[PDB]
Formats: structure tokens, sequence, C-alpha cells
């Protein structure tokens, strides 16, 4: 099949830059601008609504939408990430550097941060949705792939709870003990996306062990491996084991997080700052 | 305010039959073939799905819907259930024999039942969402009131569960113990429910006790009250004590309730059946 005609109307299609299981990123030139964008294909919980969440959302470390075509397959347009994905980074027992494990880190923390306090979970938080901005080590990074994301409101519970519990069963008074913190699965991704950064691989996986994954997770028992933690620092580690916390309401959130001494650094602080600033093109002002 | 006119067009409006806390409901004729009917205000989750929900129910026992109009509030149609709520036949300490316990509550099971295989969960049974044919003790009995219902069908939880759980949080593997029996809150009401009509009190409640009603409900200790009891049989109480299980996967569930010996009784299956004849009406066969 071909693209869809209004999408050819104001882009040209070319090479393809990556590939998911939905479908391929490609490279495409808006023809008003003749500048280069990313158009990311998925296939015929749905895509329109995903579209409408990220239309919401402003944040320098979440994706934008440029433009949005609902066809035989929706086509989403978007500036290009031309470092393409974190996983490529971390993939086959790289790692980086600390220092650029801190500045990229930081990011994530105010992206979903700022989704936090926006209402919305990500739930799908990895290396493979985390996109750069260059081939540079020192970029922004932005998190992508909504697909998966949910928006907090008041919930079935608040509702019932608006007494009174006569006819109510137990179960449901039971889960107002642990209600509310759906939030916290994004911390625990994010404590695992560090420490595959920090490290070059995964704190739970199936290789060499007789530990099941899941009894690896629930109990909370990463794979500590000495001798590739040993350059890492202390601060940084501790950062790790604060987010790996099993109980959803003492682990860390993502305002905890920004307040570890880890990212205390007014270097990176100043390194993102400037990778903001050259982010544009502003207008004129005042 | 007035009537919409898309309303007053088909049906004239009479008498108060009763009030919910959203809105009336009203005695009507439809004016195509002078017969009552009855018309549920609630003034302006929705109410369209819910109707929606009803629409696609075809079950004797689950109130059926004949017209609705969305104008300024929202006008339900259905059919006259002259006997009004099952909440005024148990209310002020009062009690059906048990006979008319175990119609009533047979039909109730069937209803329930009907929902589950539907994929439907009511949430919200109780006396006053029970309501009667007519003003004879032995009737057919509907349920009603949705606006707390909820669809079952693929879960966030079995779209994570198609792996790997790499990035995945313990609370959420953990979840899978419990999953899947959100239904049974519908089968502790239909117990809770069942012990009022058979006893004339409710099982938990804050009458002249010092143990919060949260308390009682959560360690299952319903009031028991012997003099009150002595005249209901050992097998009534038997069903109720295998509904009003804290453990919602030990909880009996619809199909569970049905095979137990108290509705093992073909008298009162016999007058089902009878009830369910005289409600027609039908077209010749062949
Ligand atoms: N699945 C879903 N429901 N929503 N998904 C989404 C929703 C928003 C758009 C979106 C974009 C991406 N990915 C890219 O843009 C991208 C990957 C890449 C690789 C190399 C180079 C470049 N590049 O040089 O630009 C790249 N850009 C992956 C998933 C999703
Ligand atoms: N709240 C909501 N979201 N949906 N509610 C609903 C949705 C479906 C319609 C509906 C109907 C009723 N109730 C009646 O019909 C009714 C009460 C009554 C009392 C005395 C006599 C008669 N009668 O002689 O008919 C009566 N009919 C209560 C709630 C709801």
């Amino acid at each position: 099949s071909v693209y869809p005609k209004a999408l050819r109307d104001e882009y040209i299609m070319s090479k393809t830059l990556g590939s998911g299981a939905c479908g391929e990123v490609k490279l495409a030139f808006e023809r008003k601008t003749c500048k280069k964008v990313a158009i990311k294909i998925i296939s015929k919980l749905n895509v329109e609504t995903e579209i409408e969440i990220l239309k919401k959302l402003n944040h320098p470390c979440i994706i934008k939408i440029k433009n949005f075509f609902d066809a035989e397959d929706y086509y989403i347009v978007l500036e290009l990430m031309e470092g393409g994905e974190l996983f490529d980074k971390v993939v086959g027992n790289k790692r980086l550097k600390e220092a650029t494990c801190k500045l990229y880190f930081y990011q994530m923390l105010l992206a979903v941060q700022y989704l936090h306090e926006n209402g919305i979970i990500h739930r799908d938080l990895k290396p493979e949705n985390v996109l750069l901005s260059s081939q540079e080590e020192d970029c922004l990074i932005k998190i992508t792939d909504f697909g998966h994301s949910k928006i907090l409101g008041e919930t079935s519970l608040m509702r019932t709870l608006c007494g009174t519990p006569t006819y109510l069963a137990p179960e449901v008074l039971v889960s107002v003990g642990t209600a509310g913190y759906n939030r916290a699965v994004d911390c625990w991704s994010l404590g695992v996306i560090l420490f595959i950064c920090l490290s070059g691989y995964p704190p739970f996986s199936e290789h060499r062990t007789q530990v099941s994954l899941k009894d690896q997770i629930t109990s909370g028992k990463y794979n500590f491996i000495p001798e590739v933690w040993a350059e890492v620092s202390e601060k940084a580690l501790d950062l790790v084991k604060k987010l790996l916390v099993v109980d959803p309401k003492a682990r860390f959130t993502t305002e905890e997080a920004l307040r570890h001494p880890w990212l205390q650094d007014e270097d990176m602080k100043r390194k993102f700052q400037d990778l903001l600033s050259e982010e544009n093109e502003s207008t004129a002002l005042p």
C-alpha cells in the first residue's frame, strides 16, 4: 500500500530511521519549510487518545506532536531526535559515564514529575522509550510512547467512600490502604533504567540464575555484581536502592529522587539549562 | 422548568411514584397505547452509557428500557413496577416469610448470574435497586440502577503479562494473585440483601456497638441475634454465611449459590415459571 494522500500532500517521505513492534519510524521532509521531521507509523488504549494526551502536555523532556494522520495506519509527525533511542547506548553491556547518566536521569525525573503533577502515569518507561536529541553525549532527552499511559482522576473508590458501606464488600475497604499509588510504578521503572545506565546490565533477568524473574522482582533482590559497580559512586547506587523499593508507599517519588544528594550537581544542572537555550529560536522580548 | 417537548409529544405525565437522590420516578401514559409506564428522571459513569448497557441486556429479572430522552435532564421510560422497591418491604424491621425471601433471592441470583456471564458487574446491589412487579407477595423482581456498573474486558494487567517484566513493578506482579474477582463484590452485596430479607435487620451497622462499621465488615463479624433468627431455617443461614465470606476468592459465586440446598425447591421454582408465563402476550407459534 501507499502513504495517505493527505500525508503526501504536506511531506516527502524518505528512509527508515527505526522499527518498533507497532511499526517503523521514517525520515520525512516538511514541504513548507524543507526541514526534516520524524514520522512514526502505527498499524491498525487507542492512538487518537494518546495523541490527545500528548497535545496537551508541554515539557521540554516530553515529545511533542507536530501532526497526525488517521488513515489505513496512523502516522504521527514529530521533531527529529537524531540521537535515537537510549536503548542503543546501553545494549550489549555498553555503559555511559556516570556524568552522562546523571544528565539523562535528571531529565527523565523532570519529565515524569511533570506527568505525575498533571495526573498522567506513563506505565511503559524503558530505554526504547527515551529518545536522544543529538548524537552528542550531552543532549536533551525526551520521553515517548504513551500507548500504555493512564489519566488519573476521581476513582470508583472515591465515589464508593462517600458512605455508607452497609452493602460494601470488605476487599474494597481493604484496598483503601494502598489506593492512589499507581504512579509509583513509573518510579520503579526509572530505578531499573538508572541501574541499567550506570552498570550496563539489567537488575532483574533470567541470565545465569535459578531464581525466577518474578521472585527476583517481588523480593527486590537485584543482581549486584561488585566489579561492575566499583567504578560507580555510592550516591548513584543509593538512589537506585531507594527507587527499587518493593513497597510502593515507601518507594521514592520523583520529588524525593530530585532532592537526592546524587542530583545536587550544579554542573549537570548548568549543562541542562545550556541545552534548553540552544534549542531556540525565540521571538523578540520587551 | 417543563418536560421536554419530545417527551410530551409521546407521553402524558402524571403523579410521583417515588424519589431517589438523583431524581423522581413519575407515572406516565404512553399516548399511542394509553398504557401506564414509569419515567425515571435523573438530573444533569454517565447515563447514556448505562442506558446502552441496559439496551443490550435481555433477562426477565433485569429492567428493560422503553425509551430515553437526553434533555435538560435525563428521562428514562420503563415498564411500571407497581410493587415498588424491595426497600419498603424490609424497612422498620419488617420481614418477609422465608418462602418469599427464597423466591425473590432466586431471581436476584439468576439476574446477577446473567450479568456476570455477560461481563457486567452491578456494584450497587441493595433493596432500593430491586423493584417488584406487583403488590402481590409472589411477583417477579427486577434489578435496576446500573449507574455504578462496569463492563469486564481485557485488563491492563493482561496486556502487561504478555511479557517480559524486566521493568515492571513488583506490586503489579503481586496483584496477579487476586485479579479477576471484581464480580465477587456483587455476591457479597447479595449476601447482605438476603440477611436483611430473612431477619429484618442489617448484618453490619453502627447500632448499639463500639465496633466500627469498617471493622465489622473486614472481619466478617455480622451481628447475629438468635431470637430473630430462630424462626429462619439453618439452610437459609448457611447460604448467608457462604456469601458473607471475607476472602473474595473463597466467597460463593452466583453458580454456587444457585446449587445450594436452600434453592433446591421445586415449589419455589414452579412459582417463578408460572410468574414468567403470566407476563405474556406472546405471538402464535408453529
Ligand atoms: N507506540 C505508540 N503507541 N506510540 N508511540 C509513539 C508516540 C509518539 C511518537 C513516537 C515516536 C517514537 N520514536 C521516534 O520518534 C524515533 C525513534 C528513532 C530512532 C532513530 C532515529 C530517530 N530520529 O532521528 O528521530 C528516531 N525517532 C516511538 C514511539 C512513539
Ligand atoms: N440512577 C441511575 N443512574 N439509574 N437509575 C435507574 C436506571 C433505570 C431506570 C431506573 C428505575 C428506578 N426505579 C423505578 O423504575 C421505580 C421506583 C418505583 C417506586 C414505586 C412504584 C414504581 N412503579 O410503580 O414503577 C417505581 N418504579 C430506579 C433507578 C433507575
